[PDB]
């Protein structure tokens, strides 16, 4: 029946990538997909800045799928509500932000999930070693800030901790 | 080389069984380990029977231990949710090279977030989550634990008196 | 470092894009990927449309290649169980210092080894078996490959058309 | 209802802890487990030589833990028997020998397990590096050798290879 699957790791981790192997999986199956997004950075696709601008359109689907979960406020309550009624929610996050600070709700939902799967990248400064954080590569204090390689790398402990 | 790994799920999951399972397998690799233990989880000495790489302790603060961390190759930190200060220890570990590894529940009997433990999350270059085998249904993994007894508070101790592991739907009826 | 890792399961089941995330991670870190497929499977090609350190090449057997493969960091082989000297090509370059990383069906749709994946296994430093979603009682994961057309013969390329992935029960139904 | 699970690794992996953690858990749901060795190296134990000196006892059993599953000529046949009559069958084994052949019929029992996960030792050479094989430090060419750390290492893949 209903369930809670994480998918974590850093940037650089091909965390949607997974998120969207498990999607066409289960579209294989013929079971339905919906795929809801975040507006600012058998399936159906929705882009929205909070979850509640989906209504109740994720009541006609078997399988949810939310990409870049930390940017919601309402996931924990979302996800909970469609799993106890029988949906498989899926979510693709970073658990960290640059600092390694619990991004948005995503440490908050470990204890409801049955499944967590934390995914490395591989260290985008010694390309030598596994990475399991993210560092900010410009001077910008605010949690969220949009962006990719022109202002992230994924790195290893040893590297996460170089010069600050 | 540093890191920290975690070990999390249910009751009656085999954390504890896990965290020594990896603690054996670096013993035969001659690196030296550390056991930190809960000292206020009494229940396998109160009831139960009694290496040279390998040392234990048992405290219920971190910093009863000082340094005596620093001599050894690994850390193997269990019932992780007890300790408040467990993740300025464990990275101050790992950054002086430690392998540190947690066993601990991520959730309390309401599904919050059990101590530091949820925290700890974005500092782990590993988590793996154990299931257990729901108590209720006998026919599905369980992912949660449920407190049989009317108590409130968050810190109790006690095993399948007091507590028993289910599926969501088992959770929730 | 080198290592042979697997990447097996029934059909269905999103191996090429477990293959390919792998292969995408480590472009992103600048070391250089040679993907090579498998030629005689054309479904891909012939029903749908068309990186700087990425290589791609389709052949019959893995000799067809020569020496090419060393200039790159990670070599991703697709369909591996179609290629008869995957064994002593992946460990060659595995010992030369390259990542390797296979993705193929450990078993054909009568769950004899298929190909020398099982072969594989043994010299590899990690197997993930991935699942798929039993295409008959679609409640249940899948860990097999089932032919639904009357022919015999091991190799036969098809799809959706020709199998299905199944638990255990709908295996044997 | 019925699967075959496979955990495998080389020597000094922990796998028969793996196998025993996944029996106690059974054990805790009040799920009986029957416990299988091999004679020459809620709960029953057997030790046997071959699978078939335990008769039909398996069929009173909900899970099936076999270990050391590479010594049983029989395996396969024996575990897909028992998972198809709805038995949890978890076999613990050497996926390998010395020499990285494969080592009974573990190999030939991936395609029909549910799930196989294999475990890493730490290198005993080393000790830099995670071990996925194992090399014989006494020269003597049998495939069947009892032994423990007096005979056997666990290595990367570069300690392997160190030497012959
Ligand atoms: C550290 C930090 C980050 N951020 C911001 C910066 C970024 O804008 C965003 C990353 O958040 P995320 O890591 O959850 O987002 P994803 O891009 O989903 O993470 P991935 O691991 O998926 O990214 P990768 O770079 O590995 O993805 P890759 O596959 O290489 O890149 C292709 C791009 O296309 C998308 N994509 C990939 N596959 C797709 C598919 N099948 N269908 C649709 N879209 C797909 C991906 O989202 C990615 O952006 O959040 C902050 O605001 N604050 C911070 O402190
Ligand atoms: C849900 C909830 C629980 N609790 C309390 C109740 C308990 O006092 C404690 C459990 O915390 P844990 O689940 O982190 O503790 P563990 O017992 O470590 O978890 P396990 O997953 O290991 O438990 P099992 O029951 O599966 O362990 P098992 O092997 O069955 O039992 C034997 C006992 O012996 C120890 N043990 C087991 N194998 C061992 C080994 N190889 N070496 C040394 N010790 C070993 C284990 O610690 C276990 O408690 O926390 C709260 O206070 N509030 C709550 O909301
Ligand atoms: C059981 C059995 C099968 N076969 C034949 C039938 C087939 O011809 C082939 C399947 O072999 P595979 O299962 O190893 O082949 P894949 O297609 O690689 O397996 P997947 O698990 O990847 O299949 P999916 O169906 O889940 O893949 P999907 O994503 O759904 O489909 C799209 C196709 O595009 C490719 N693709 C998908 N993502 C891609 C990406 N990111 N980049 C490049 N290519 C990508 C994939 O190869 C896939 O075939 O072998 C036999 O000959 N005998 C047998 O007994
Ligand atoms: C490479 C090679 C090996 N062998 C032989 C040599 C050995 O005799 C045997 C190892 O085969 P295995 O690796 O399947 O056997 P296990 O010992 O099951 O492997 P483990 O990974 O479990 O061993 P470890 O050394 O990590 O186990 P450890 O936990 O450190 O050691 C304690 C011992 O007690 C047992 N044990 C551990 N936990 C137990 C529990 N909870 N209940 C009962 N017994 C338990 C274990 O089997 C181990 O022998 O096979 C060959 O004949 N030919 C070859 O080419
Ligand atoms: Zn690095
Ligand atoms: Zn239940
Ligand atoms: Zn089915
Ligand atoms: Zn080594």
């Amino acid at each position: 029946r209903g369930r809670i699957e994480l998918i974590i790791g850093p940037m650089f981790a091909g965390k949607t990538t997974e998120l969207m192997r498990r999607v066409k999986r289960e579209i294989h199956a013929r079971r339905s997909c919906f795929v809801i997004k975040y507006s600012k950075d058998l399936r159906a696709q929705a882009a929205v800045s909070q979850l509640t601008e989906v209504r109740d359109t994720w009541k006609r689907f078997d399988v949810l799928a939310i990409d870049e979960g930390q940017f919601f406020s309402d996931l924990v309550d979302f996800c909970n509500t469609a799993a106890d009624a029988g949906k498989v929610v899926m979510v693709s996050a970073l658990d960290g932000d640059y600092r390694r600070k619990p991004f948005g709700q995503i440490c908050e939902l470990v204890p409801y999930c049955e499944a967590v799967d934390k995914l490395t990248a591989v260290c985008m400064m010694c390309h030598e070693q596994p990475a399991c954080f993210t560092r900010r590569t410009v001077n910008v204090e605010q949690q969220e800030l949009i962006g990719g390689a022109d202002m992230y790398i994924a790195t290893c402990r040893e590297c996460y901790s170089k010069q600050q």
